[PDB]
């Protein structure tokens, strides 16, 4: 019993991370095979950030000014190359510590690990999501660039995410592992203001049944509801429409506990409606969204 | 910016996990040098937990009937010993991923990360903290006993904790890695309630100057207060007194934001007595207590 914000174990990614500076700026890449991967903005000066042509930036840079180093033993760059907003380095050792693994392009609602590093060294691991306006909600300083979001799968490791920007809010924005930024964010120190932070309709559902899992019940009610009616109380307080593909994802959860999904939509309406009255639901005082149905049968299941 | 509940890179812990088995039991075991240290309730029948005499348990097990598995691989053990509530399970074969090491007894209010195992594989990691009332609310299924709590320092792992026992209120009790429990608590399927959970008045500071740090500073009000007055308020919202060494440890943030500990303690105070009216800080709803001042200052500094 017991249920936490858990990450997956950071081993298998800490053993890819590498320092790579260009010029004075030093950030993180990630080391795969005989390719490192890291933000193109590696570049760039604090000037060139403002307006930055990265073609005709690279044109100026060889394999050698890429200084890649894997703990304190120097790596040899080969080759370099421009994937949309990463660049893969290829260096002539492959990585003895490669795991498996796969690049995903993950969908907003889905949860992940970030091995936070620093100057190639990892600093923290914690869990978050990709929210529904593309941003992700990370702990992250300057030199955290670099630093890769993932999954596990038994011994696969998916990459779904590299980290690049901080939006002038304080949230952040990064690119899959082929370099493509989620959301409409850019790698330039420009205007760029996120949507509306709508919270994860299916990662909340799924957070109650492992509250009802893990003996908090109090918020159970005599009701029930559709999707219909539940959405348009979700339309009313942000939370993303409720699917019937989203009903399907917590028949798992709705069997565990018994407790038929839209009779658990409708103590959340009620959540929502009256508030938490000064109580709260496996230690938290909001509803949270940062746990996926497969995060909650996961860790109540205790998959290695 | 941002601010998240992170834990420790798990890598070099998930190197000493092992799998222990003592007849039809399966936990985990720490394998640090020739030693792999396990909880002493592995040799306990379901119907020995009730009230076990561990020396006349012990009696009945020879090295052969425990089988110590790292990976795939059966590890030989030639000896055993029982310290306190562990027990020593000498091998043949020194773990060769073993790190620099420490076993420390923490304080309450100090945090740590859990690697969650099951069958010697890590399936997670997460910040906990040991509570006043010297439990820690954990996540933990049927075969995590001997999953362990620690805190890095560079290289330097200095583990805390190993997991026990779940209380049937669903929170979580354990050893010292010297075999010592935390508090009052035994290794038996016995009446053992938990005392008052205050919440831990240091940290909670130490996570408003992270909100101020990070940006969140609607909270900051224009009074102050008294170490003493502040304690009457922190009595009756059964938090724990706050000494002049905790405003000691709060120097470095309250010199970092300029906001002197005793002014902070009154925007605590009021928001003992205000509520958050609805609003949020860092994310939460209620006022944190698993930061320490270190862990604030090591994730808004980047300390890898
Ligand atoms: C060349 C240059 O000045 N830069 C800096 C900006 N970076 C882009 C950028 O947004 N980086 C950062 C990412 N995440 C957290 C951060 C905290 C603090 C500061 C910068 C952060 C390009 C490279
Ligand atoms: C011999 C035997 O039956 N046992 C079981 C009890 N254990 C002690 C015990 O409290 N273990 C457990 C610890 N943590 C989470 C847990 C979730 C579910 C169940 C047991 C948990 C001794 C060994």
């Amino acid at each position: 019993s017991g249920f936490r914000k858990m990450a997956f174990p950071s081993g298998k990614v800490e053993g890819c991370m590498v320092q790579v500076t260009c010029g004075t700026t030093t950030l993180n890449g990630l080391w795969l095979d005989d390719v490192v991967y890291c933000p193109r903005h590696v570049i760039c000066t604090s000037e060139d950030m403002l307006n930055p042509n990265y073609e005709d930036l690279l044109i100026r840079k060889s394999n050698h000014n890429f200084l890649v180093q894997a703990g304190n033993v120097q790596l040899r760059v080969i080759g370099h190359s421009m994937q949309n907003c990463v660049l893969k380095l290829k260096v002539d050792t492959a990585n003895p510590k490669t795991p498996k693994y796969k690049f995903v392009r993950i969908q907003p609602g889905q949860t992940f690990s970030v091995l936070a590093c620093y100057n190639g060294s990892p600093s923290g691991v914690y869990q978050c999501a990709m929210r529904p306006n593309f941003t992700i909600k990370g702990s992250f300083l300057n030199g955290s660039c670099g630093s890769v979001g993932f999954n596990i799968d038994y011994d696969c490791v998916s990459f779904c995410y590299m980290h690049h920007m901080e939006l002038p809010t304080g949230v952040h924005a990064g690119t899959d592992l082929e370099g493509n930024f989620y959301g409409p964010f850019v790698d330039r120190q420009t205007a760029q203001a996120a949507g509306t932070d709508t919270t994860i309709t299916v990662n909340v559902l799924a957070w109650l049944y492992a509250a009802v899992i893990n003996g908090d019940r109090w918020f159970l009610n005599r009701f029930t509801t559709t999707l219909n009616d539940f959405n348009l109380v979700a339309m009313k307080y942000n939370y993303e429409p409720l699917t019937q593909d989203h009903v399907d994802i917590l028949g798992p959860l709705s069997a565990q506990t018994g407790i038929a999904v839209l009779d658990m939509c409708a103590s959340l309406k009620e959540l929502l409606q009256n508030g938490m009255n000064g109580r709260t639901i496996l230690g938290s005082a909001l509803l949270e969204d940062e746990f996926t149905p497969f995060d909650v049968v996961r860790q109540c299941s205790g998959v290695t």
